[PDB]
């Protein structure tokens, strides 16, 4: 498995999130978005995503934020903005091969129930350029 990644980005979680709720991968539950929760998933499980044993870091860090309909963008965006960077920031093995983590692009969605919620995707690709 792609394990190793998934440490990384819980040691992060667990050190720079707010703790409200997480999710490992994202639920094949009803809408998250009801509550207010983070799931954060890293690529390579969705496909055989072709193992590394590798020196060098590569992922895409996909962090959904799952928040109440009733919440304005400005606040989505600020919880996205103050938790998920200084989170990633963590992540020793960004520190290793980057100066500082590369912006990706950010996404809003809801789409797993009905999808009237809000959830922001913000992702990024490390080792993109």
């Amino acid at each position: 498995k792609h394990t190793e990644l998934r440490a990384a980005v819980l040691d992060a979680l667990e050190k720079h999130d707010t703790g409200a709720t997480f999710f490992d991968g994202r639920p094949a539950v009803f809408d998250e978005a009801d509550f207010p929760a983070v799931a954060v998933y890293l690529t390579g499980a969705e496909y055989t995503g072709e193992e590394l044993d590798s020196d060098t870091w590569q992922a895409e860090l996909h962090i959904e934020v799952f928040l109440p309909a009733q919440v304005p963008d400005s606040e989505l965006d600020a919880w996205m903005e103050s938790r998920i960077y200084p989170v990633m920031s963590d992540i020793p093995a960004l520190s290793d091969l980057i100066t500082s983590m590369v912006a990706s692009g950010y996404d809003y969605r809801r789409d797993d129930d009905a999808g009237l919620w809000s959830s922001a995707d913000l992702t990024y690709v490390i080792t993109y350029e």
